[PDB]
């Protein structure tokens, strides 16, 4: 159906979102992880956990979740955007720019991507 394991997974994801709102990123990571154990075929869980991972400084972990999310759903613009943010935080600005651009070609309006893309391009001119 539109989504039992799939039902419980959404409830855990929802809780995860609630944790994000109060900035309890460790708890958020836990709930998204539980949702993934039940239904790993939902790109949202990975993309959302990547966001929590990034807030916690675990950019490498965020990169891996975004890769999975993008592979599950190639038209998931938010996953490309978060990938850019994580890569950028890992000082991988060339690769970050590539992802921000993809994200923007999918979600053109997004000012968040436009801004962080500029930051990545600016930090990129500093490299040798």
């Amino acid at each position: 159906g539109p989504l039992e394991d799939s039902a419980e997974a959404e409830r855990l994801k929802t809780e995860g979102n609630e944790q994000m709102k109060v900035e309890n990123f460790e708890a958020a990571v836990h709930f998204y992880g539980k949702a993934i154990e039940l239904n790993p075929a939902n790109a949202v869980y990975f993309c959302n956990r990547a966001a929590a991972y990034s807030k916690l400084g675990n950019y490498a972990g965020a990169v891996q979740d975004c890769e999975r999310a993008i592979c599950i759903d190639p038209a998931y613009s938010k996953a490309y955007g978060r990938m850019g943010l994580a890569l950028s935080s890992l000082n991988k600005h060339v690769e970050a720019v590539a992802y921000y651009k993809k994200a923007l070609e999918l979600d053109p309006d997004n000012e968040t991507y436009k801004s962080n893309l500029k930051i990545a391009e600016l930090k990129l001119r500093e490299a040798p």
